[PDB]
């Protein structure tokens, strides 16, 4: 499953990495668990409204939210910063 990034989630990630590693970590744990089950397990999964629809949110911390869809082979991260 190929792992895609917009410009703006890759920046949401780049500034963990230089913020906070465990935060990086968890982030890397939530792709990994999104791989094995899409909609099931870590972060709580849950489809978002309206703008979103399609994409899915898991919780990174109780702020931020790894936003995501899914495709027959790939995985869109929209953003893991903010909410």
């Amino acid at each position: 499953m190929k792992l895609i990034w917009s410009e703006e989630s890759w920046d949401d990630y780049l500034y963990w990495q230089e913020t906070d590693k465990r935060i990086v970590k968890k982030i890397n744990e939530l792709i990994k668990d999104t791989r094995r089950t899409p909609f099931e397990g870590k972060g709580k999964p849950e489809p978002l409204k309206h703008n979103l629809s399609g994409f899915w949110s898991r919780r990174i911390t109780e702020e931020h939210r790894l936003v995501y869809a899914v495709t027959d082979d790939s995985l869109l991260i929209a953003a893991c910063r903010y909410h």
